[PDB]
DNA sequence: ATAACTCTATATAATGTATGCTATATAGAGTTAT
DNA sequence: ATAACTCTATATAGCATACATTATATAGAGTTAT
DNA sequence: ATAACTCTATATAATGTATGCTATATAGAGTTAT
DNA sequence: ATAACTCTATATAGCATACATTATATAGAGTTAT
């Protein structure tokens, strides 16, 4: 009834814990929104009306939104529903029909989706080359993490995860870097992303110069304050946010301060290695299948789109 | 309720750009025809009744059509009904089961699925010969387009579509064009495709003859008149229904009037000059990631389909047979 | 109610085309057995009760037969239900429980499901080497059909299908044939199996000899009498059950008469060219993704099946 | 009802035999738990509530209990329940939400999965070295034993079950043994595995040694007194229990006393000599398939997480890196 | 002062797609025969 | 008149967006040991 | 007489696992300008 | 007495039978052009 619907809900809430914060996060934000617009307009915000969720959508997209955007409020309010016990806004012709219609038009306009800019082995080579002689412990850090990052395709939080006692020896000497959850799956299994020897050098000299493998149950990954003094923690990872300034930082380093027009994607970014390593391997004619093993990848989509735009023809009517 | 299914016909309209001019023309037809059979046959259109929808689908089958064109009609019907709130004829266990005997009941008659007749490189070379060197500007133009299909396997639309703002001229003696053979938000902007002697060659003339570069906001392709002269439009593009006549057209001179009964690809298609680009292709086995290249194929009983007869594709059997 | 099932039913009848008329056959098969165990103990035969369908069970068991067999009778009388609009026996504790129990109890006393004797490519080399030289229109066929089997690997049915109008060539003169339906897949793409060189020269020397090719929309295989004259049709298939002959034959023209025990797979038969190929395959080293298209499988199991019982540990510890 | 319900355990009860001994001793075991631990707080045990449930899911996480054995009880309970006619406390949103929760909780705590520590060659040479030289019948059989387990990768209960009818010698001064790895019906009858001078030999010793060979309806492997007398037996085998011995009981030898905290696999296993087995045969690379030959393995996760640490599966990244 | 973060909120890309029956590991308690 | 189209309609071949979440992108505001 | 099937019934092995929106093919009818 | 087990119970790792049909296996009875 009304009961139910507040005890689903609050079942939710109690397990609150089975999804994703981000998914919480996001969740949140978008209720936000919707909150916001219904207010304005002296609407219900829930249950949604079909119509309401109508007009909001449309809204987003004349506010110049993603269509990606846009498929998130809506997937957000068709769980807070579907989980309510309720309809889905999205069961309603006035909302499926809508949303067809805003990605069909904005499409036929032009948009797609971006993919983060590419670092490939070349870009790791001329900044290894760079930065191989610092001594300074921000860079050796700095190194072994777009070492790490092009060498396991791992995504900034599952890098920013690895504790100490998550790493290994092959026997030739080369790390292992055992995973547990990921963005594809959560199992006690995981996986074991090893290094290249060259790469488990650059790793072991950021242990060595920083001191984290004080406590196995240290985050392989910390701070470095402007006195170049690292800060290990078994408590609090180093920030995503931060695992991502390095990309950024380092692509400032070689080309510069980025563009004004505030685009996405003007400098690498915590995708930029899996998009480039994927790639590499696609050239130096890595099997598919293992490409995919790489990324931990079950599917073959995304790894297509990492590679797109040879000259089979031209090199076929010149005979 | 009526009531229920008019609001549910407003959302269609209101909401109409949610698919294809395309869709919508099979849909409208699909409902033309149903509804004239239930007409005829005494019964309701809307809503439409599963034994109705059976016999409708028994009547096409009787009509001699293929088994993917009985599944858009029922397809068709299935959505309408989905669109409009009532039950679709398809989770009927009547219409499951017919169209389950029709498909092999039908397969078991012979039914053959099409594809376009491959215009490979022999069929471009012998018709280089006899178009290669006419003075006829409808000529000239015509080759130049089965250059720009077979050297680059693009689309009908995409080299309607095409500008000239869209070519440029790379590498030495070669030209070089920038399109999109894409619609998928997550896919790709475009791309550029280049050219060889033998094709932008071909183009240079179809530049000096048909004066198209005027107005560099120009489609490269226009229409050429009895007279011979040809007509620019930055507005306007040739309909797929010319490119096609291009190479029907281009198949009599050839091989004559039309052939075998009214069958289907009996000439080349708009779609030849990719067929017989990739056969060529893997012919002297190109790589497939690369054959994909040229088309911008993603799924692979299309290309494959068009792989089939080659002695290169004849399966691990014959190989090991043959020591 | 029983007017919705007479319903069912009869609309199950009617589009009686929708399955294969061995599912037909077999469903009146097993509704004998049904009917006649029931009429003995005086049980309803429909709808039939989980209890009486357990003794059912129990009673073939007991009859001795395999695991396969009591699935098959539980499978047509779950259907029949099914497709009734009423419960599945198998939807209930008696007799699911049962099913387990049987095949548990079956194969903990060993029972383990047969494949055919396999015909590889040594068996047609020798079969080969040796009808090659006859004359015969009975040989000159029955050559060119075992060459067909074990070059396609199609199975008994999808062979006596092939009509004359399917066959193509290459360009390097091999013969493609066209498949339809099978087994696994009814669609009207479908697929081309193509001969060896070799193999198209045993498919054209039956064509010759037998004149099929004197309608295209007659069947590739036909009868051959004693006199040696075939038999052409476009209306009537070499029966299923001749095709197989073919291969019991072939196998007691090398081997002489089979044992006297009754078993199964004395000597070839239909499937033996099936499992022979896929295995030839392995040893070759091809790629099980090709081993599997081979087959047309769109699965891995059958596959692993007809791979068996190396030593790769003996020549490991005697270094 | 109660009397769906008794009529449904009945069932149960009748076709016992459509489990396996270890399912109904798991199955047991969680109702004796769930049901103390019902009594202890307040509750009814069946049928289970979906709260009481999840009370106890985190009962047992709290319990600082695997994600995999948290499964196992819900599973069990779900087993009862489906099978008496009630409904599945994991078709509960509560129940559904909570091991989602649990599961993700636990690996974000370092829930690792355990597998056997291997009993490599170098092992095997080792304790060969050690017990060569020695004179002592239980000595001698658990030579022989951690041979047929190393050099065959074969299960417990498969050497356990074996007989000394099971057992040819073949290719010249080497044995070989006729088995039965399989359960399947559709799947294997049996296989044949051969042994080297390593194994085949020190098996020869406890065929003098034990006298093992004198009603050859014998077990190979039998129990070894305080005297160091063995007793043959057609009729009873070495519990499996004994077998995980040997392989503890010998990592002792080597390297002592327990260990660390009362871990899992802090010493060898059952398992052990399979593990080393497969990694020994990927060390020298021998192909997947013929590794999965020596085992039985269909899956891989299980030949792959024992191949794993190798350098020789280190992946195509580090082989991109490395030239 | 400030480098180097943390946090946090809106924006937008990226991805799998699921169990349940049966074995083993293991520490203890129970049993034989030495 | 007709070549040379464009529009149409019905016929069929060739593709690719809708779930449910979980993650990253980015600018900007707040935090802390130097 | 009979070889070589057909048929038919019981027995038992073998296998995928699914659409719906959008494009093209094509023959005709309609339109321009030559 | 204890070595050497076997039984047990609870803990966890490693697998593999349940749908819905469609097909082949095989002996034996009936069919037909020689």
């Amino acid at each position: 009834t009304s009961d139910e619907v507040r005890k689903n809900l609050m079942d939710m809430f109690r397990d609150r814990q089975a999804f994703s914060e981000h998914t919480w996060k996001m969740l949140l934000s978008v209720c936000r929104s919707w909150a916001a617009w219904c207010k304005l307009n002296n609407r219900k915000w829930f249950p949604a009306e079909p119509e309401d969720v109508r007009d909001y959508l449309l809204y987003l997209q004349a506010r110049g939104l993603a269509v990606k955007t846009i498929q998130q409020h809506l997937g957000q309010l068709n769980m807070l529903h579907r989980r309510s016990g309720l309809p889905r806004p999205s069961d309603s012709n006035a909302v499926s029909l809508v949303m067809r219609r805003i990605r069909k038009e904005n499409v036929d306009a032009g948009e797609r989706a971006k993919q983060a800019l590419a670092f490939e082995r070349t870009d790791f080579d001329q900044v290894r080359s760079l930065m191989e002689n610092s001594d300074r412990c921000q860079d050796i850090r700095n190194l072994a993490f777009l070492g790490i990052a092009y060498n396991t395709l791992l995504r900034l939080a599952e890098i920013a995860r690895i504790r100490v006692k998550d790493i290994s020896r092959t026997d030739g000497g080369r790390m292992l870097i055992h995973i547990g959850r990921t963005k594809t799956l959560v199992s006690t299994a995981g996986v074991e992303k090893a290094l290249s020897l060259g790469v488990t050098k650059l790793v072991e000299r950021w242990i060595s110069v920083s001191g984290v493998a004080d406590d196995p149950n240290n985050y392989l990954f910390c701070r470095v304050r402007k006195n170049g003094v690292a800060a290990p923690s078994a408590t609090s990872q180093l920030s995503n946010s931060a695992l991502g300034g390095i990309f950024g930082a380092t692509h400032r380093l070689i080309y510069g301060a980025k563009d004004d027009s505030g685009q996405r994607y003007l400098a690498w970014s915590g995708h930029s290695a899996r998009v480039g390593a994927a790639r590499d391997m696609a050239r130096a004619g890595v099997s598919i299948p293992e490409i995919m093993q790489a990324g931990g990848w079950t599917n073959v989509n995304i790894v297509m789109n990492y590679i797109r735009n040879t000259g089979a023809m031209v090199r076929l009517l010149e005979d």
